[PDB]
């Protein structure tokens, strides 16, 4: 699955994932592209907060889906 993330200054990450990645991997993913913390990372889905215990798939997160970063 190829997902985007935006980050707090709309730079895009791409990032290749299983659909059952847990949020937590997605996280340690970013914090490898871009060196933020996971502590600090606090992503939306379509208005939705993820959890970083459940899986993409649990969200409903698609090929191409954007999920942003947030305060
Ligand atoms: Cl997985
Ligand atoms: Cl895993």
């Amino acid at each position: 699955l190829q997902i985007f993330v935006k980050t707090l200054t709309g730079k895009t990450i791409t990032l290749e994932v299983e659909p059952s990645d847990t949020i937590e991997n997605v996280k340690a993913k970013i914090q490898d592209k871009e060196x933020i913390p996971p502590d600090q990372q606090r992503l939306i889905f379509a208005g939705k907060q993820l959890e970083d215990g459940r899986t993409l798939s649990d969200y409903n997160i698609q090929k191409e889906s954007t999920l942003h970063l947030v305060l």
